[PDB]
């Protein structure tokens, strides 16, 4: 007697388990047990992942309903599971999205300067260097302080909430509420601070005093700051970190992108496609009975969209494990999701990774792991796959 297949399969973010392909072939939607003990449907083919993400009857807000089968415990107030919907309902979607493009004057130059300064410090200190804690994460944190318009010196404290905020836990996490409430208070003070005039928080501070938004709650304005900092920093930092591993493990690609930096955008798009940063499938709750492949998903059931199931599906991406810069469908991956909840920071995430990689390859053309790959320590029970340290030499 075996137990019901448990998710997630592996916290390792440097390789996809052979099991994913077997599962996609045999049972591209199948029943699994989550860490809470709930049952869920795991969807692992490109076709079925797209179907679920493009059908709004598979709801992200309803995953927060009391009594629902859960992938993991909430780490935010339940209304925040509907964050983007709340933002849209408040009339703020266009302004938020405009503030988080990489297009603001000087933003890309600030990113490049920051990356180069972080790399110069590592070179001065001497190998080995930790590219996660001393490059990718500080680069993400600095970027998001700039995008939000908040002081750079406030970044590290906000960042240190994230090792708990993005936990994937069976039970509620007391520290998550402590940090959430403190970070909300911080963002509320930012909105009241007359010196905060730029970035997302500068724009929200103005809209807050505009008569067209006089009934939007102060809680929502502060929540936008906390959530966009947290989601953005964790997602860009974790993606860049594991992209660097995939690049370092491919010396020929490292050398090609160093020699021909104009290929870095195509390279980053493939690194996005093969990325294992999301540790769990994307959760949705069925709000009706819906046929998905051979399974009639019933109202109230949990569905998990396995991004690497879609992105490594050979029926859509032939030779899926190979980085190929000339694919005919290069952005059609699901690394940024799809449908109603498509990532609003996708352009910023691309530019963060492109600039970080460009700077690394210029400063450290000889970059290589300083430990055997199996020695990386993969964070467990977390919503991203992250090596705790990424030791390199050059
Ligand atoms: C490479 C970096 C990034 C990756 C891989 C990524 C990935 C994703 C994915 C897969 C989703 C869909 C989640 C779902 O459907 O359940 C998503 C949504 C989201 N992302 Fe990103 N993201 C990145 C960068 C960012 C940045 C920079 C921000 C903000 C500054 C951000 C903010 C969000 C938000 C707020 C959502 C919710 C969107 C929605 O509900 O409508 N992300 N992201
Ligand atoms: C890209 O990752 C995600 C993750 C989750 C969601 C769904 C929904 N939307 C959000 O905006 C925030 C994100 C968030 C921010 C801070 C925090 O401490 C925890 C989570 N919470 C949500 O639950 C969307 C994207």
């Amino acid at each position: 007697a075996t137990v019901l297949l448990e998710v997630p399969f592996s916290a390792r973010g440097d390789r996809i388990p052979d099991a994913v392909a077997e599962l996609r072939t045999r049972e591209p939607i199948r029943k699994v047990r989550t860490i809470t003990g709930a049952e869920a449907w795991l969807v692992s083919s490109y076709a079925l992942c797209t179907q679920v993400l493009e059908d709004r009857r598979f709801s992200m807000k309803e995953t927060a309903a009391a009594g629902a089968p859960r992938l993991n415990a909430l780490t935010v107030p339940p209304e925040v599971v509907n964050n983007m919907g709340n933002i849209a309902d408040a009339g703020l979607r266009k302004a938020v999205m405009k503030a988080i493009t990489p297009k603001a004057p000087g933003l890309e130059q600030f990113l490049r300067d920051t990356a180069n300064s972080l790399l110069d410090n590592l070179i001065t200190e001497g190998a080995p260097a930790d590219l996660r804690n001393d490059f990718a994460d500080p680069l993400a944190t600095a970027l998001h302080c700039k995008v939000l318009g908040i002081p750079q010196e406030d970044g590290p404290k906000l960042f240190r909430s994230l090792s708990i905020a993005f936990m994937s836990s069976a039970d509620p996490i007391p520290a998550a509420k402590i940090n959430w409430d403190r970070d909300i208070e911080y963002m509320a003070g930012i909105l009241e601070n007359p010196n905060i005039t730029t970035g997302l928080m500068g724009e929200l501070s103005r809209l807050r005093k505009d008569p067209a938004y006089s009934h939007v709650s102060d809680e929502l304005f502060a929540t936008i700051g906390v959530t966009f900092f947290g989601a953005g920093v964790i997602s860009t930092g974790s993606f860049l970190t594991t992209a660097l591993i995939s690049l370092i493990q491919r010396p020929q690609l490292r050398n090609l992108l160093h020699e021909k930096p104009e290929l870095i955008p195509a390279g980053v798009e493939e690194l996005l496609r093969i990325n294992l940063s999301f540790a769990d499938g994307l959760p949705r709750l069925a709000t009706a009975d819906i046929q998905v492949g051979d399974v009639l998903v019933r109202k109230g059931e949990l569905v998990l969209v396995l991004l690497e199931g879609a992105n490594f599906d050979p029926e859509h991406f032939p030779n899926p494990g190979s980085i190929e810069l000339d694919r005919p469908n290069p952005t059609s991956h699901l690394a940024f999701g799809r449908g109603q909840h498509f990532c609003p920071g996708s352009a910023l995430g691309r530019r963060h990774a492109q600039i970080g990689i460009e700077a690394l390859l210029k400063k450290m053309p000889g970059v290589d792991l300083a430990v055997p790959i199996d020695q990386l320590v993969w964070r467990t029970r977390f919503q991203r796959r992250i090596p705790e340290r990424l030791p390199v030499l050059w």
